[PDB]
Protein backbone atom coordinates (compact mmCIF):
# COMPACT_ATOMS: atom_id res chain seq x y z
CA UNK A 1 0.00 0.00 0.00
CA UNK A 2 2.40 2.75 -1.07
CA UNK A 3 1.66 6.36 -1.48
CA UNK A 4 -0.11 7.97 -4.42
CA UNK A 5 -3.01 9.88 -5.76
CA UNK A 6 -5.51 7.90 -5.47
CA UNK A 7 -8.76 7.77 -3.43
CA UNK A 8 -7.14 5.29 -1.10
CA UNK A 9 -3.67 6.20 -0.95
CA UNK A 10 -3.72 9.96 -2.09
CA UNK A 11 -2.85 13.73 -0.57
CA UNK A 12 -5.43 12.96 2.37
CA UNK A 13 -4.21 9.62 3.07
CA UNK A 14 0.15 10.79 3.45
CA UNK A 15 -0.20 12.43 7.36
CA UNK A 16 -0.74 9.14 8.74
CA UNK A 17 2.80 7.29 7.17
CA UNK A 18 4.07 10.88 7.01
CA UNK A 19 2.59 13.46 10.11
CA UNK A 20 4.85 16.15 8.66
CA UNK A 21 1.95 16.70 6.03
CA UNK A 22 0.11 18.58 8.53
CA UNK A 23 2.90 20.37 8.91
CA UNK A 24 3.11 24.49 9.66
CA UNK A 25 5.35 25.19 6.25
CA UNK A 26 3.61 22.57 3.64
CA UNK A 27 3.37 23.08 0.07
CA UNK A 28 2.13 23.91 -2.22
CA UNK A 29 -0.50 26.72 -1.34
CA UNK A 30 -2.85 29.09 -2.79
CA UNK A 31 -0.67 32.49 -4.23
CA UNK A 32 -3.15 35.15 -3.30
CA UNK A 33 -1.92 37.97 -5.44
CA UNK A 34 -3.11 40.73 -3.74
CA UNK A 35 -1.76 40.00 -0.04
CA UNK A 36 1.75 38.75 -1.46
CA UNK A 37 3.90 42.00 -0.85
CA UNK A 38 6.40 43.34 -2.90
CA UNK A 39 9.86 42.47 -0.96
CA UNK A 40 12.50 44.97 -1.67
CA UNK A 41 15.13 43.09 -0.04
CA UNK A 42 15.29 40.35 -2.37
CA UNK A 43 18.28 40.41 -4.25
CA UNK A 44 18.06 39.73 -8.20
CA UNK A 45 17.78 36.05 -9.42
CA UNK A 46 19.99 34.29 -11.41
CA UNK A 47 19.53 31.51 -13.30
CA UNK A 48 22.57 29.87 -14.83
CA UNK A 49 22.09 26.45 -16.94
CA UNK A 50 24.07 27.44 -19.76
CA UNK A 51 26.17 24.60 -18.38
CA UNK A 52 23.39 22.34 -17.31
CA UNK A 53 24.41 18.15 -18.09
CA UNK A 54 21.25 16.04 -18.45
CA UNK A 55 22.01 12.52 -17.78
CA UNK A 56 18.72 10.23 -17.72
CA UNK A 57 15.00 10.35 -17.28
CA UNK A 58 12.75 8.07 -15.49
CA UNK A 59 9.46 7.69 -14.81
CA UNK A 60 9.21 7.17 -10.69
CA UNK A 61 6.02 5.62 -10.31
CA UNK A 62 4.62 9.69 -9.17
CA UNK A 63 5.67 11.94 -12.41
CA UNK A 64 8.96 11.76 -14.70
CA UNK A 65 12.52 12.94 -13.78
CA UNK A 66 15.14 14.73 -16.02
CA UNK A 67 17.81 13.80 -13.91
CA UNK A 68 20.95 16.26 -14.19
CA UNK A 69 24.93 15.40 -13.03
CA UNK A 70 25.24 17.89 -10.17
CA UNK A 71 29.19 16.56 -9.25
CA UNK A 72 30.40 19.54 -10.38
CA UNK A 73 29.35 23.45 -10.04
CA UNK A 74 27.06 23.47 -12.97
CA UNK A 75 23.38 24.86 -13.63
CA UNK A 76 22.75 26.85 -10.66
CA UNK A 77 19.84 28.87 -8.91
CA UNK A 78 21.11 31.86 -6.68
CA UNK A 79 19.80 35.18 -5.83
CA UNK A 80 16.40 35.98 -4.78
CA UNK A 81 15.22 35.19 -1.42
CA UNK A 82 18.13 32.82 -1.61
CA UNK A 83 21.54 32.92 0.21
CA UNK A 84 24.36 31.09 -2.00
CA UNK A 85 24.47 28.55 -4.40
CA UNK A 86 21.44 25.75 -5.38
CA UNK A 87 22.78 23.14 -7.44
CA UNK A 88 20.20 21.71 -10.01
CA UNK A 89 19.80 18.06 -9.44
CA UNK A 90 16.34 17.18 -11.31
CA UNK A 91 13.27 18.90 -12.79
CA UNK A 92 9.66 17.06 -12.89
CA UNK A 93 6.45 17.94 -13.74
CA UNK A 94 2.74 17.82 -11.73
CA UNK A 95 -0.46 17.76 -14.61
CA UNK A 96 -3.87 17.20 -14.88
CA UNK A 97 -5.92 14.84 -16.52
CA UNK A 98 -7.82 17.77 -18.31
CA UNK A 99 -6.48 21.16 -19.33
CA UNK A 100 -8.57 22.93 -16.54
CA UNK A 101 -6.36 20.92 -13.96
CA UNK A 102 -2.92 20.03 -13.09
CA UNK A 103 -0.64 22.61 -11.10
CA UNK A 104 -0.07 22.43 -7.45
CA UNK A 105 0.55 25.93 -6.53
CA UNK A 106 -2.54 28.07 -7.52
CA UNK A 107 -2.44 31.91 -8.01
CA UNK A 108 -5.78 33.62 -6.77
CA UNK A 109 -7.43 29.75 -7.03
CA UNK A 110 -6.75 29.31 -10.25
CA UNK A 111 -5.18 26.03 -11.42
CA UNK A 112 -3.07 26.11 -14.61
CA UNK A 113 -2.78 22.99 -16.82
CA UNK A 114 0.70 21.66 -15.15
CA UNK A 115 3.71 22.96 -13.26
CA UNK A 116 7.07 22.49 -13.60
CA UNK A 117 9.33 21.87 -10.84
CA UNK A 118 13.27 22.58 -11.22
CA UNK A 119 14.85 21.26 -8.10
CA UNK A 120 18.10 22.67 -6.55
CA UNK A 121 19.62 21.84 -3.31
CA UNK A 122 21.82 24.23 -1.46
CA UNK A 123 25.74 23.63 -1.97
CA UNK A 124 27.18 24.08 1.81
CA UNK A 125 25.33 20.80 2.82
CA UNK A 126 27.64 18.84 0.03
CA UNK A 127 24.49 17.10 -1.56
CA UNK A 128 21.13 16.33 -1.82
CA UNK A 129 21.17 13.69 0.91
CA UNK A 130 22.50 16.63 3.81
CA UNK A 131 20.07 19.19 2.33
CA UNK A 132 16.52 17.39 2.73
CA UNK A 133 17.83 17.65 6.40
CA UNK A 134 18.28 21.23 6.71
CA UNK A 135 15.32 24.34 6.71
CA UNK A 136 17.13 25.75 3.82
CA UNK A 137 18.61 22.76 1.99
CA UNK A 138 16.42 23.04 -1.07
CA UNK A 139 15.09 25.31 -3.73
CA UNK A 140 12.62 24.83 -6.28
CA UNK A 141 11.78 27.06 -8.97
CA UNK A 142 8.67 26.36 -10.25
CA UNK A 143 7.04 27.20 -13.40
CA UNK A 144 3.35 27.00 -14.73
CA UNK A 145 2.29 25.54 -17.81
CA UNK A 146 -0.97 26.44 -19.62
CA UNK A 147 -2.58 25.33 -23.14
CA UNK A 148 -1.62 27.06 -26.40
CA UNK A 149 1.34 27.42 -28.53
CA UNK A 150 3.85 24.65 -28.42
CA UNK A 151 6.95 25.20 -26.30
CA UNK A 152 9.53 23.98 -28.92
CA UNK A 153 12.07 23.10 -26.03
CA UNK A 154 9.78 20.56 -23.98
CA UNK A 155 9.05 18.44 -27.63
CA UNK A 156 12.59 16.64 -26.85
CA UNK A 157 11.22 15.63 -23.61
CA UNK A 158 8.14 14.76 -25.31
CA UNK A 159 9.00 12.55 -27.21
CA UNK A 160 11.30 10.28 -25.12
CA UNK A 161 8.23 9.44 -22.59
CA UNK A 162 7.35 6.45 -24.75
CA UNK A 163 10.13 4.83 -23.71
CA UNK A 164 9.71 5.36 -19.88
CA UNK A 165 5.95 4.86 -20.21
CA UNK A 166 5.62 2.49 -16.78
CA UNK A 167 7.36 2.79 -13.29
CA UNK A 168 11.06 2.11 -12.99
CA UNK A 169 11.82 2.99 -16.52
CA UNK A 170 14.45 5.16 -17.36
CA UNK A 171 16.26 6.38 -20.69
CA UNK A 172 19.56 8.01 -21.40
CA UNK A 173 18.58 12.06 -22.13
CA UNK A 174 21.64 13.68 -22.71
CA UNK A 175 22.33 16.98 -23.85
CA UNK A 176 18.88 18.68 -23.01
CA UNK A 177 18.85 21.97 -22.22
CA UNK A 178 16.63 23.52 -19.16
CA UNK A 179 16.82 27.37 -20.74
CA UNK A 180 14.17 25.81 -23.10
CA UNK A 181 11.67 25.59 -20.52
CA UNK A 182 11.96 29.01 -18.95
CA UNK A 183 9.45 32.24 -20.12
CA UNK A 184 10.72 35.28 -20.58
CA UNK A 185 10.20 37.70 -16.62
CA UNK A 186 11.37 35.68 -13.93
CA UNK A 187 9.08 37.84 -12.20
CA UNK A 188 7.90 35.34 -9.20
CA UNK A 189 6.59 35.01 -5.46
CA UNK A 190 8.60 33.10 -2.75
CA UNK A 191 7.75 31.43 0.61
CA UNK A 192 9.07 29.20 2.77
CA UNK A 193 7.96 25.29 2.02
CA UNK A 194 8.08 21.59 1.39
CA UNK A 195 8.54 18.79 -1.16
CA UNK A 196 4.73 18.46 -2.49
CA UNK A 197 4.72 14.45 -2.22
CA UNK A 198 5.95 12.14 0.43
CA UNK A 199 8.67 12.59 2.39
CA UNK A 200 6.91 16.19 2.22
CA UNK A 201 10.24 17.67 3.97
CA UNK A 202 9.83 21.36 4.90
CA UNK A 203 13.60 22.15 3.38
CA UNK A 204 12.42 24.17 0.64
CA UNK A 205 12.48 28.07 -0.36
CA UNK A 206 9.90 27.97 -3.22
CA UNK A 207 10.47 30.35 -6.25
CA UNK A 208 6.94 30.22 -8.37
CA UNK A 209 7.47 32.30 -11.33
CA UNK A 210 4.27 34.84 -12.40
CA UNK A 211 4.46 34.12 -16.30
CA UNK A 212 3.63 30.55 -16.80
CA UNK A 213 5.23 29.39 -20.48
CA UNK A 214 2.84 27.84 -22.88
CA UNK A 215 2.81 24.34 -23.83
CA UNK A 216 0.33 22.87 -26.74
CA UNK A 217 -2.05 20.63 -26.06
CA UNK A 218 -1.35 18.08 -28.55
CA UNK A 219 2.39 17.82 -25.69
CA UNK A 220 0.14 17.78 -22.61
CA UNK A 221 -1.70 14.95 -23.96
CA UNK A 222 1.32 12.89 -23.89
CA UNK A 223 2.15 13.45 -20.83
CA UNK A 224 -1.27 11.65 -20.18
CA UNK A 225 -0.15 8.44 -21.48
CA UNK A 226 2.15 7.81 -19.01
CA UNK A 227 1.46 5.18 -16.62
CA UNK A 228 1.40 5.33 -12.76
CA UNK A 229 1.53 1.28 -12.43
CA UNK A 230 4.50 -0.85 -13.90
CA UNK A 231 5.07 -2.77 -16.97
CA UNK A 232 2.94 -5.67 -17.07
CA UNK A 233 0.28 -4.34 -14.29
CA UNK A 234 -3.23 -2.81 -14.90
CA UNK A 235 -2.75 0.39 -16.72
CA UNK A 236 -3.67 3.07 -14.44
CA UNK A 237 -3.02 6.53 -16.50
CA UNK A 238 -0.30 9.15 -15.03
CA UNK A 239 -2.78 12.16 -14.22
CA UNK A 240 -3.54 14.23 -11.81
CA UNK A 241 -0.06 13.44 -9.92
CA UNK A 242 -0.73 16.97 -7.92
CA UNK A 243 -1.15 17.92 -4.47
CA UNK A 244 -3.81 20.38 -3.43
CA UNK A 245 -3.31 23.53 -1.42
CA UNK A 246 -2.23 23.49 2.18
CA UNK A 247 -2.88 26.06 4.72
CA UNK A 248 -0.75 28.75 4.88
CA UNK A 249 -1.02 29.40 8.26
CA UNK A 250 2.09 31.43 9.58
CA UNK A 251 3.77 32.38 6.23
CA UNK A 252 3.79 35.46 3.90
CA UNK A 253 4.29 34.72 0.20
CA UNK A 254 6.53 38.19 -1.17
CA UNK A 255 6.75 39.32 -4.53
CA UNK A 256 9.70 40.44 -6.45
CA UNK A 257 7.82 42.61 -8.50
N1 LIG B 1 7.35 18.16 -5.98
S1 LIG B 1 8.70 18.79 -5.29
O1 LIG B 1 8.23 19.44 -4.10
O2 LIG B 1 9.35 19.58 -6.28
C1 LIG B 1 9.71 17.45 -4.83
C2 LIG B 1 11.10 17.50 -5.08
C3 LIG B 1 11.92 16.42 -4.70
C4 LIG B 1 11.37 15.27 -4.07
N2 LIG B 1 12.23 14.20 -3.70
C5 LIG B 1 11.97 13.03 -3.03
O3 LIG B 1 10.89 12.66 -2.62
C6 LIG B 1 13.21 12.18 -2.84
C7 LIG B 1 13.71 12.04 -1.52
C8 LIG B 1 14.86 11.27 -1.26
C9 LIG B 1 15.54 10.61 -2.32
C10 LIG B 1 15.05 10.74 -3.64
C11 LIG B 1 13.90 11.52 -3.93
S2 LIG B 1 13.30 11.66 -5.62
C12 LIG B 1 9.96 15.24 -3.83
C13 LIG B 1 9.14 16.32 -4.21
CL1 LIG C 1 -7.65 5.72 -9.99
ZN1 LIG D 1 7.09 18.62 -7.89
Amino acid sequence: HHWGYGKHNGPEHWHKDFPIAKGERQSPVDIDTHTAKYDPSLKPLSVSYDQATSLRILNNGHAFNVEFDDSQDKAVLKGGPLDGTYRLIQFHFHWGSLDGQGSEHTVDKKKYAAELHLVHWNTKYGDFGKAVQQPDGLAVLGIFLKVGSAKPGLQKVVDVLDSIKTKGKSADFTNFDPRGLLPESLDYWTYPGSLTTPPLLECVTWIVLKEPISVSSEQVLKFRKLNFNGEGEPEELMVDNWRPAQPLKNRQIKASF
